């Protein structure tokens, strides 16, 4: 209950300014995604999850929302790598 709220806040923070809508975030939390998992996934694995959201989970994704999930993860990966220096 509080754990699901913590995960949603975590994803809201990651995807803020990337056009990911509330119901897309809600579905990702329900699927069990965390920020740490997403930053360690490949570009191809992120493409597969995006396809899974539409095909299996029937989430309605805008075109910019699909590009937004990938851009938010790329930016976070670059922020973490630059920090590691």
């Amino acid at each position: 209950g509080a754990m699901a709220r913590k995960e949603l806040s975590s994803l809201e923070e990651l995807f803020r300014h990337y056009g990911v809508r509330y119901m897309t975030l809600t579905k990702m939390v329900e699927m069990g995604f965390t920020v740490n998992t997403l930053v360690n996934m490949t570009e191809q694995e992120l493409d597969d999850v995006i396809r899974t959201l539409v095909d299996i989970y029937r989430v309605d994704l805008l075109v910019g929302e699909k590009y937004g999930i990938k851009s938010a993860v790329r930016a976070e990966k670059r922020r973490l790598d630059e920090l590691e220096r």
